[PDB]
């Protein structure tokens, strides 16, 4: 389906599968599995855009791509 590469400042590159129409929250749950960072403390970026957890990757323009590169930041929420 779709392969997601998640790069971060702290950990090795993460790889896992995703669906472009699922919420970004589903990505964060994969990150939580690999890093144990709770979903509420993660921020994901596509390019330089911060993704909102309720939105889908498709809504940010992920259409035909077979592989995408995301950035993870660990952030204490307000």
């Amino acid at each position: 389906t779709l392969t997601v590469h998640v790069r971060s400042e702290e950990w090795d590159l993460m790889t896992f599968d995703a669906n472009p129409y699922d919420s970004v929250k589903k990505i964060k749950e994969h990150v939580r599995s690999k890093t144990k960072v709770p979903v509420q403390d993660q921020v994901l970026l596509l390019g330089s855009k911060i993704l909102k957890p309720r939105r889908s990757l498709s809504s940010y323009g992920i259409d035909k791509e077979k592989t995408i590169h995301l950035t993870l930041k660990v952030v204490k929420p307000s």
